[PDB]
RNA sequence: AAAUUGAAGAGUUUGAUCAUGGCUCAGAUUGAACGCUGGCGGCAGGCCUAACACAUGCAAGUCGAACGGUAACAGGAUUGC
């Protein structure tokens, strides 16, 4: 029903007094491809079952984010705590130009085209955190017409 | 009417993590050089170093409608007619 994807697979480990025990975690972003988007983070020994516990996480915890025919409602500035992500909505027909971990949120997200970049850290769990921090955030013309007293042919049209 | 439509990251410090941070690569480019190989055509480019030294040929000559003229031949009658 709706498209999930893996974005990155990484093996931890910790000490103990017998030795090295070892694991695999896995990052997975999941959406329905029309403004819904989660990202989930499992937690496994075994590669095959972190990624299960990835895409359940993913599955719930989404959010709803409004979108312009395939693209963003105005630019933002997506934070977190260590990568800015800078996105900008694009013409018909560029495609998604964005980073690895970028790239797979905005697919998922239902996001056509867009112009992003990443500056700052790069590590993938911090990069769609902020992703999907930039998306949230932003207000679709109906929005900024409900906050003020405004209609929408005030806002745009005038 | 158009004169435009525009932005990607990855590797590497750790037993593992985040951050900082340098290093390195994926791109485009050249008056290129070298290695291997090599069919044709169009188009352009071709001493970036010793403003180092130069054999030899050529690259600045025209004007008898400025003038005295006749040295070569071209003619007419030794003769510039
Ligand atoms: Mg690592
Ligand atoms: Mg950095
Ligand atoms: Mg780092
Ligand atoms: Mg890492
Ligand atoms: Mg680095
Ligand atoms: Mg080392
Ligand atoms: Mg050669
Ligand atoms: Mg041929
Ligand atoms: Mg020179
Ligand atoms: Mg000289
Ligand atoms: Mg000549
Ligand atoms: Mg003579």
């Amino acid at each position: 029903e709706l498209q999930e994807k893996l974005i990155a697979v990484n093996r931890v480990s910790k000490t103990v007094k017998g030795g090295r025990i070892f694991s695999f975690t896995a990052l997975t972003v999941v959406g329905d491809g029309n403004g819904r988007v989660g990202f989930g983070y499992g937690k496994a020994r075994e590669v095959p079952a972190a990624i299960q516990k990835a895409m359940e996480k993913a599955r719930r915890n989404m959010i709803n984010v409004a979108l312009n025919n395939g693209t963003l409602q105005h630019p933002v500035k997506g934070v977190h705590t260590g990568s800015r992500v800078f996105m900008q909505p694009a013409s018909e027909g560029t495609g998604i130009i964005a980073g690895g971990a970028m790239r797979a949120v905005l697919e998922v997200a239902g996001v056509h085209n867009v112009l992003a970049k990443a500056y700052g850290s790069t590590n993938p769990i911090n990069v769609v955190r902020a992703t999907i921090d930039g998306l949230e955030n932003m207000n679709s013309p109906e929005m900024v017409a409900a906050k003020r007293g405004k209609s929408v042919e005030e806002i745009l049209g005038k």
